């Protein structure tokens, strides 16, 4: 079967003349899959005149792409829109369509937007818009139909719209949407309030009294109830998720292909409303993904981004698992950085088949220009550092791309390879929203910078990805007690309120044998921000009333002392903690505990834990004593700490975060050998596998073609390579064997190769 | 003649045992000078009981360390405080001083400020705290007297304190000082209003009337009058010019050597508060300045940061020819990034030559460890990743450390060059204040985001680095007219406001022949915030009255044009410009002119230029565009303009500032040569110079040590280099001559070199 691995070519910014050459260019790379958007405002430039053959314009024959396609054997993602944002002209919307029908643009609570805003926010569920996008889609859907692959042409896929967000306003509580259609009286907001709540139900939340449901004015303020906010929050959420299947369902009357969506609202534990939806719906979408780290300044691809890439890729294995669809990241960044510099570009594009995501599309693979009235973020230019430039040059970040290419289609064991940790982080999608405005409520003793102390570069899932513990992610509104069982040690970021229901199954975790680690605090609210101590009385620990500071002036720098630990660093309030035995203090003040019931364990952290480096390295010694009290061990041993290791049970993928040599022994499964990573990048070392026929119980570099009884094997990060076989190497080409001892039926070769490349005949 | 190349080696903070092994290795680097702090709470740990000799812990051995200092023939930097920052306990604060006189501490608008907070901060000019600040000079400087280099020790300077910066408020406007003796009736800030404006002066500026000086409440908030903070902060400001004379008036009693200071106000513009007060006071302290980058992340020095680093150069140089002083980096960052790569490390410290700086010491040069009691912001470790580690490993920094160093050492031609750039930025010291608050007045058309539009990776100042344009940086209130017309081109941001006094310099400036620049607006108030409009009737251009916006989602994306630009994006608002020769457009609205008045001329833009990185290249181009309209011409010229030349007379300092390969040609001086840039790098270019008897007309490598008829040249960015010479080449050690001509006496030789460095007999 195929690895889709593709790279976007948006036919409509590229010179026709020019078409087949970047195509077979693309070829010449190993991509076989092209990805474009079709553009609404591009192929219907006024209303009523539709252009897909290159009537008024080469660029607008998508026939003519379609065919070229055709004839040079790639498959085709096909992106219709309506919203494609793309840097362009209103995401692809008609400025015709905006300006006959300026009824349809979404408000903001003290009315109209500015007009002169990229991509004008619309209202999704306003009639006449909705009246024009079936009149796009009744248009554009019979070519798409012909090219379908069911139909001999070359399209495999159809996605809905892109990353709808609400035109990216659905960060900003009340900057939409407040047009009459949403708050006029029993409009969609009082439906949507009667469709999810009892009027009895919303007078305890708002703690308001209510005569009926159109006397319940949308929210427009941080000094509103925190409830009323987070419904306001779903509600854009459920109007963005009834637009998709307003879009689905069209989508269905024409094409057979499976079709897919990418990051639902632009955000990710909000995905439990897209599972939800659909789930509700019987919508067979595929849930696809991205990956961006660095806009308008130069490509920034470091260790800091671990927290980030781990917990993303997690929360989409959660999500891809449930919904029980093939992974695809449909957009890996290729452009819009100055410079993408390769072995930062090899570690985001390595680490996602490590991760679990081993279909990749590249975006934007192919540099082009705007048509004129078409720019918007970039003015005329659209080649910022594209793999392919406007000339037809190849840029430096080709290289990681056909490497990890080659690899992924002659390795079949890799795909059905499985990142399976004992570990997983445990995410609340409430306090995803709270984290995205920077609202905290007044009464609140935490704070909600998770992007400083969760995710970002000294984030708590950073630390844990530094420190070797690979983790997946659970919801925990979503997840049942079994399924959190699956998980030896779950860790969890609390803030002042969680759930009954969430605290309910958290206890019956630990009491069934499941471990936790909760910090900076522990949850003395519900979800109605009503005093609630579950997991407290149940864990039988009492934990400090203190104020987190956001003043970063005010932030103090506190010292925690643990078993064989002097002087860690932590920043903000450090709360005692009462309960269980002492783990951590600052002096006598006990600051972290732990406590067992029944058949499980809790750790307490009174403190933020965060990835601090140092000679001395605490933060990453505390994390292995959580793991040693835990009972936790990993599946795999190294002596430098510095190698980081994502076991995938044949695989072993090698990484080195740093351009900084790092050397060390790694042990896994039976079999111990030694690894030089001189630089930062990226292995996939098989163990234990037969590859074209030959025993290989490990090679210490990538195995990257296949032939009769040969390998071919790439090690870009050192000029010696460790193959062990049971049999024997008749002959070495690109290296010599420097060293080798028979053991038995094992043969136990060291290998020094001049390049990066080297074959092996058994 | 003796560069200074220096490392900190803080002895408090490494073990004695240590001290004499990690300064031989500091002296194996090519380091001649050591830096160090003694902290006051180190050696005075109670009350009046005082250890310099390690009687109480060897690590208070300050003696012993002078005296291992001098024998290895290393001169000493010392900075005694009494705060040193430092990441250290109070800064170096005794403990039993703050709790024995709480009274000292600063005050917020509100009471005390938290005790947690690090370096609380203290009343400079409170009695009690300068009483004990005495003491402790009184027993500290008797040693330094001793260790003078003038009575046979190793101590060349003494700095004042640290960076002093009212321990990191004056950031925030309203945070610091409240306490009683500078708020009480005729207290510090009613002395310093008498003493600085007459009554009646205030009521206009601040538009009240007051009976007495002792009716003027300290402003609190930012609803109160723009000219009425700015007195705040400059009152803020002479407080601690007031505390560095105290210190400096103590200091000269017991030292005859240069006294030094440090980043005053951690501000830049402000240094023209510095440069009056020591001016005015006729204190002879020598400014010095530091370099750093990334904090508890990865190191991250690419082209992002040219901006900012051309801009504070300028700055500091600007300075320090005023006050006639040395250059010198007392700190360039070697230490608190989690990994500090030698590209990105070389980018900026061969870089702090290039523009002006050749004394250098580089902080933290060896890791250590902070005993028990005086942590702060590491905890217990005192090695993030410095050159030299806590177990004595080297990392990866020390070699460009290493060779910058030899350079300079054998190289006495380069620090003669100057930096003479035809080009200077106009900075204005109210817009610093306004930008760092991040308060923009409610009536104020333009945005204080300056980090954004002038600083940073999109910067202004960026564009100008990237378009091959070095400046000079001039502060517009102290610079006269003739020091303006020593530039051929003065660019200036423009806010609303631009004191009279500034606007009738400028105009003086373009009738006298000068070229100005200014974007992206002309001023409408004065510094009191009045209408005055001197700028634009003297240019006779109008500039729209637009609203810039703040909110990421309201700020457009805009597309200008002009002759053979095509759509080069810019952010936020853009205005009509009427008035002048037009020379950018957006649709058929003239957004940008030229006029001539008298001898010179001004090109005013509606618009941000802004740094931005494509193929079509229009901001750099945009960049030609306006020199070309005002006749500035490079003194170099490069056949690819992504190789940045930095002119110094008889060198030419070429720069890759990516990770991408880069070849050209460069013509400077009537000489023409190609450089082949494989990678991130600086070269030291020598162009018709005489270095030990060879006559050099150019060598594409980095003249790295001499003997006599010898030339050792270091090129890590290429395998070959070009050298021509007037003599012949005898002999060739690290590699043999690939290509050679002659022309007349001159000899032009292609040398292929196996590694990084060769030398050349004649
Ligand atoms: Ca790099």
């Amino acid at each position: 079967r195929i690895v889709v691995y593709g790279g976007t070519l948006q036919y409509f910014r590229v010179p026709r003349n020019s078409w087949e050459r970047m195509l077979k260019k693309m070829k010449s790379h190993g991509l076989n899959t092209i990805d474009t958007y079709i553009a609404w405002n591009w192929h219907e430039p006024q209303e009523g005149l539709f252009d897909f053959t290159g009537e008024t314009h080469p660029q607008r024959d998508l026939v003519g792409f379609l065919d070229l396609a055709q004839k040079l054997g790639f498959y085709v993602i096909i992106r219709p829109g309506p919203y494609i944002c793309g840097e362009w002209k209103n995401g692809g919307i008609p400025e015709w369509l905006i300006n006959s029908h300026p009824e349809i643009l979404a408000k903001g609570p003290n009315g109209t937007l500015p007009r002169d805003i990229y991509y004008p926010p619309i209202t999704y569920l306003h009639p006449t818009y909705l009246e024009y996008v079936m009149k796009w889609y009744e248009n554009v859907f019979p070519i798409i139909k012909e090219y379908l692959y069911s139909n001999g042409g070359p399209i495999i896929n159809v996605t809905i719209d892109d990353e709808p967000s609400y035109w990216e306003t659905i960060f900003q509580a009340f900057l939409t949407d407040y047009n009459e259609i949403v708050v006029k009286e029993n409009g969609i907001w009082h439906s949507w309030l009667k469709e999810n709540y009892q009027l009895d139900e919303l007078e305890e939340r708002y703690g308001q009294k209510f005569s009926d449901y159109a006397e319940i004015v949308p929210p427009t303020s941080f000094s509103e109830p925190l409830p009323k906010i987070l419904d306001w929050h779903h509600f854009k959420i459920w109007m963005i998720n009834e637009y998709v299947r307003i879009l689905y369902e069209k989508i269905k009357k024409y094409v057979d292909v499976p079709i897919s969506i990418l990051d639902p609202y632009l955000l990710l534990a909000a995905w439990k409303e897209f599972y939800l939806y659909v789930t509700k719906h019987k919508l067979d979408i595929h849930l696809w993904t991205e990956f961006w780290y660095s806009f308008y300044r130069t490509f920034d691809f470091k260790e800091d981004r671990l927290g980030h890439l781990y917990y993303k890729t997690g929360v989409y294995r959660y999500y891809i698992n449930k919904l029980k669809t093939p992974p695809l990241s449909i957009e890996t960044q290729t452009s819009l950085a100055n410079v993408i510099e390769k072995d930062e570009a090899e570690l985001l594009y390595a680490l996602l088949p490590a991760l679990g995501i081993h279909n990749i599309n590249y975006y934007l693979y192919v540099g082009g220009e705007n048509p004129k009235g078409y720019e918007s973020h970039n003015g005329a230019t659209w080649d910022v550092y594209s793999p392919i430039g406007l000339d037809g040059r190849e840029r430096q970040h080709v290289e990681p791309i056909k490497w990890i290419g080659e690899f992924l289609k002659s390795n079949m064991d890799f795909i059905e390879s499985q990142l399976k940790p004992k570990v997983a982080f445990g995410m609340y999608e409430p306090y995803e929203a709270l984290s995205m405005w920077g609202h905290r409520p007044e009464s609140f003793e935490e704070s909600v910078n998770l992007q400083e102390y969760l995710f970002g570069e000294r984030g708590l899932l950073t630390l844990l990805a530094m420190s070797n513990v690979p983790f997946d992610v659970i919801d925990l509104e979503l997840s049942t007690v079994e399924e959190m069982l699956q998980y030896e040690q779950i860790w969890i970021y609390s803030l002042d309120f969680m759930s009954r229901e969430v605290q309910e199954k958290l206890a019956r975790y630990v009491e069934e044998g499941g471990n936790l680690v909760i910090l900076p605090t522990l949850p003395s609210l519900d979800e109605n921000m009503k005093p609630y101590t579950k997991l407290r009385d149940f864990l039988g620990i009492e934990v400090e009333k203190a104020k987190a500071r956001d003043n970063m002036r005010l932030i103090p720098y506190i010292s925690v002392d643990a078993e064989e630990i002097d002087r860690m660093v932590v920043r903000n309030v450090v709360r005692e903690v009462k309960g269980g035995k002492a783990i951590a203090w600052v002096g006598d003040k006990v600051v972290g505990v732990m406590v067992r019931k029944g058949k499980g364990s809790a750790v307490v952290l009174g403190f933020r834990l965060q990835y601090y480096s140092s000679y001395h390295d605490l933060h990453r010694k505390f994390v292995d004593k959580i793991l040693q009290l835990q009972g936790i061990e990993r599946d795999f041993e190294v002596s430098n700490r510095d190698i980081i290791v994502i076991p995938r049970g044949n695989y072993l993928v090698v990484v080195n975060p740093r351009d900084d040599k790092v050397t060390g022994k790694v042990r896994y499964r039976g079999v111990e050998f030694n690894v030089e990573l001189n630089k930062r990048g990226v292995l996939y070392i098989p163990i234990n596998v037969e590859i074209n026929g030959i025993k290989v119980l490990y090679a210490t570099a990538t195995p990257v073609g296949r032939g009769e009884g040969t390998i071919r094997f790439r090690n870009h990060l050192a000029n010696v390579t460790e193959i062990a076989i049971n049999g024997k190497i008749k002959e070495v080409s690109g290296g010599y064997i420097l060293q080798e001892k028979s053991s038995g039926e094992k043969n136990i070769y060291v290998i020094k190769h001049e390049s990066e490349t080297f074959e092996i005949r058994v």
